[PDB]
């Protein structure tokens, strides 16, 4: 994959019998880890609740991967890969994402699909009172030939509380394990900000950071990463 | 409703990345809560997964309500209703569905969603050792103006486990809550069998009956139901 | 074990870092399964929060155990048994109990160890809005040489909502599997009922009915139970 | 509290109806955030599970709070502080833990109380096959004045899996709202490690490492932290 | 009135059936128009609502007025003067207001009272979804020998929105009106902000400034101010 | 509620910084819907305005409900009810109330808090010059899970003009939603008269009639009520 | 004026910026205060927002005046009189209407001018939600010479909520007020309905009936009317 | 827009039942914030009421806009704008304008529509006992992809007294929402003098200054505009 790529976005969902639409164009330079999209809410818009669900759910070929540990997603061009995911949230909320990723000369394709349910009317992301995400701290391990990972993630309150939530998700290369250099348990920072709303809440400016590596701040005692 | 109906079922999904959809022929006497489906996989089948995770995705409408339970499925005609739900199994797949369920004539039409991910390769499931599904019980209860449900299930397994299940859905009459006898909590009986599968595993003949009961064997102190 | 016995209970925990002990005298017809006990507060009362969640925690042995199922509780006297359940709030609570479960002479003794955390403040019980759980269906299993159950409850709350909660149970027999008859899948209805609170809040006089059975609202059309 | 410090620690706990005891020295440097502790099984010994389950309950005073981060445990003394938190493993284990922490003269004292349930039996825990935790970062926010903390880990296994599982807890300082400074979402680096075992496998040489930041690797837009 | 004056607030109200008292203790410069409140809810916190509509009722007797435009309320004292107020809110909501104010020696002492009602629960207010206020500009004008204030102000919302509403004040010297140089028509812009919020919510670090003026942006073409 | 009872009324308020406290006894018949009550003005009086303003803050629990028509109030006890308005007067005055309702034995007692702001020194209020309010017609509403009402009431001036005022009312019932039976849109007449003043204008007779209906003057084509 | 009266309605007016023209074709009986009319969207229909707001534009000689009270508009003929009203929605918006009444022969024509503003683009009216006006209850009175009227409706939606909002009417007399007879206050009932509606939405039949009266439910200790 | 243009302006109108109409002929320069307009009542004059009404609805798109606010206005040509409003007296008057405003080279054309409604006949208006408008300051914020602006306004009295009113505006451009740069919440001071009465009270030259800004005469403490 080229050190400068396009992005292209084409999201499709339901949440809470909420049918909705959205697209994007961006860029990114895969090897530094940074990107930005443009997403346009095209069907269902302005949406009954926090764009910020959508947020995490728009690029993991992107990521500046450190220390030797071997990119299960870079690896994976020209085949390509998929990955799904449930993110669970604290007030019983779960949104269910399947998304494939295609390299198309130097324009990375995401074609993704959403399935929301049980969000509490009165709560945070159907009221809109959400600001934003945490950054994060993903765990990626891997798993009978796939690669697994697990992150905590915080949505921002305006009322200076955090609603929590959990993502589980499976990534699956194209390529045969056999032909991958499967990586060692390691993590992944992620960095999602809005830094603009326009269109009456349909347009969204998206940018990014996701950096991986080991523990750099404890030392281990053993020689461990 | 009346006393006979016939069902038919579109279904579409993708089950750890590989997609598939299904299309059912079936009939039901919605007030006796029996009913039987003729569910064939039209694309993607045989399928790599027991059919047994889609079988309790296949209808509400069709519960025999005792006791003087009001009905939230029957009463929500000629308008019909929707129904969203997240399916957490034990060993960590998750199945999210979203479904809307009409009424034309005599003939009840289900159009139905999926998405499932992390089911465990080596698993019961994905490896087609599962054996049907148990009888259950699902508690019923109001809350925000919808009808909730929420049932444990436990999947049969060939080595003799069980591998159990936690559903949570929000069911949403098209009708609006005014309009409705909201009933009070209560429980539902469901017990789905697959009597036959043909077709080079692509055809299920499926049977269920419900009932909606309060509990019927612990009698109370108070004369609570 | 006689058809009549007596209760002695002894209950000591901690839940939101507040300690408190429990002493109740009761009695019971374990084949009739229906029981009564009168527990009191003795250290740490009136607690800061509803004593609807000690409830369930205060007699398995007393359960009419039908449909020929093999009794796993009464088949281990005189040697008894223990548990261990972790209940979870979708509030984000949890309660984590470990009980042991004697016969001395013609008394049911038990000696139950609780801790709970992070019950939320504002939540229903911590600010003691419940008013008893609505009856329940417990699924019993076994696995691995020891007999699993799982259950979804209700907790009646004043402003007319539901606060649910999920119960993972391991039931150990201290008779060793061997002597043992275990049972197929089946449930357990539970009907715990608080009808009298004196004392200024440290005295609860609780009864409970408990039937064994399988599902006897819908048949099998495959022969199954 | 000093820059130099001792450890003494006492717990007691019931994991699977397996009752035991340990007792620790040790001694750490509270602002370096670094500390090591010299755990003995004193009964109940050797035990029956991996101690790699009790490792994370045996130090949060001992952190280095680093970008002016208000250090919620270090304002506590001379009060102290006490938490809770229930540990969610993969394979359905449960374990609470309730601790207090005091601070007697320069020596920080533990006293631990845990209850843990539905190990599996044939699962690594049980079957002593785990090697020792990965590093881990916890998420680390305030709700209802006091502080909790939110953490995924993951157990290193032979075959080169991971088990993993999730930590909610609650931190309670004993100190007065009006005396404490409330710090900001923020992250806390945690690797503990067993680097000795020995008096047949009853005697644990544990060291660990903290340090609170903030998401240092991926820079912000907004110019948040 | 001092170059440099304390604060001290007792304020005690009733807003959709909730009870809340509330204290503060402050310092401010009456002639620059600046000054700061910590204000600590007593009682009934923390509120079921946003802090923000208390906010603005918290000093007119420090603003710094300027272009020889007489000042109402410095020519007040010994005597002092209260004011009473009644704020529409643009989504039903009304919040009346009765204020005294006194100086005792070096102090300014106000006892406030409030009864607000109609505030819709899904609002922003009952929500906790706003973010303090814009800056407002106060319409001052003379009428039956008293001084009368009209103000449109603005609450930010989490959504990028705001949320509108009106007050009408009426200021009553306590003075006879024989000793009061009257003012003409005049603005007053306030700047209220709240810098620090802590004790879960219940104390406010609440700074504001206020000057007094004509139109200066805008020149008269017939000499008028 | 009984077919007669008594009335106890506690009343405090401050109206254009006038300080007042009144006391009432009195009688009615709640099915009936007619009552009358001596209120005395206890502190504050004589009143430098018209106890007019006050006469409708002096009792819904008191109406004749028709047509079958859900009585919200009296659906209210044992709990009781509290309401929340706020008065609107055409000349710039507003007048807020806080009541509390709550009945013991047959005795109904009120707790009344009213503040009031910009009545006009020469307007007929204050300068005593109506002579009651003509009879008027509520608008009463469900909304949020509450009822609602508005009004329109006018008082009666010697020279034939009328002043008019905008009455909003929000009524808030103490026991939970689910366990009443909540009216359609309907409403409710009144008529309010002072029969006799004495003791220096501090001691009004006042009786009252309301009665609960539908439009019964306009037949509807559509067969609506 | 004659027992049974043609009407002709000429309209035209500007809402939210979209501009549309009504003629109408219909009968009344002015003594018995029945009417209906065939309202015809000439220009910019269908229109963008609902015919309900423009009902109660389209005739206040037709009423059933009883209790002897002078009917101000009967007296009015043959020179007729205008009447202006201003309505304002509890959303924001404001629909202020003139109007022209005069009688040709046997026939009733009405010219009107209608200029709407601010209506909530996602509020019922511009998303065509509303189902209909509840009837209503208007209060009558003379001011300076003329007849004043006002009175709050209520727009009816699907969730069984309303939408609320209050007319401010002037009527005037096109006869000088020294050649009528003034009436006193009083009230009048109105009940608009739309019965039909074809034509793609551009043609509403809709009825209307319309009595005049005095309070008839509750009797007066003082002998007002 | 050039920075000197030409203003031609088309006025109707009917205020209490009075039709009349004006025209002008003005010039002005947009970026500075001047302009001066000879408006002249062609039909209908002299009016049967003061001018002042008629005045603030004679030109948004000259207007000084500052500290790099997006001008809405300006921003919309050459496509052009409308907007509405309706303004709210304190004594029961209502006033709508529904206006156009094009850009024909350096010509801005107003064509303007009036309904005004409910003015007292001994008010100042009616009775033209007003002398002018005194400056005002319009709070404008986005809403519903629009510009919104709300203005307190007061009309100077007789005996040296102010009527007040309310004005609530929706701005519209008709320019696309991709093709604008929408504003953040902001001010404008406008300051409208009428220099020149002629022609037996039919011709009034009118100047006006406005300025779009921020609050500066009061200091952010966090760094908001």
């Amino acid at each position: 994959i080229s050190d400068n790529v396009r992005i292209k976005l084409y999201m499709e969902g339901t949440v809470n019998n909420h049918h909705f639409m959205c697209e994007a164009e961006g860029e990114g330079k895969p090897y530094e880890g940074t990107q930005m999209e443009n997403i346009k809410v095209t069907k269902g818009g302005p949406l009954p609740f926090s764009f910020d669900i959508l947020t995490p759910n728009c690029s993991v070929a992107i990521t500046k991967y450190t220390s030797g540990i071997p990119d299960y997603f870079k690896q994976s061009f020209p085949e390509g890969f998929t990955w799904e995911r449930t993110t669970i949230y604290e007030d019983g909320a779960y949104l269910t994402t399947q998304q494939e990723t295609k390299l198309d000369g130097n324009c990375l394709v995401y074609n993704i699909k959403i399935l929301g349910c049980n969000f509490p009317p009165n709560g945070p992301v159907m009221q809109k009172k959400t600001q934003g995400w945490e950054p994060c701290c993903e765990m990626r391990y891997t798993r009978d030939g796939v690669l697994c990972g697990q992150t905590l993630m915080a949505l921002k309150c305006a009322d200076g509380n955090h609603l929590t939530c959990h993502l589980r998700t499976t990534y699956r290369s194209k390529k045969a394990a056999k032909a991958l250099q499967m990586p060692p348990f390691h993590f992944s920072d992620h960095r999602p900000e809005i830094v603009k709303v326009s269109e009456n809440g349909t347009l969204f400016e998206q940018h990014e950071s996701s950096v991986a590596r080991y523990c750099q701040t404890c030392p281990s005692k053993l020689g461990h990463n």
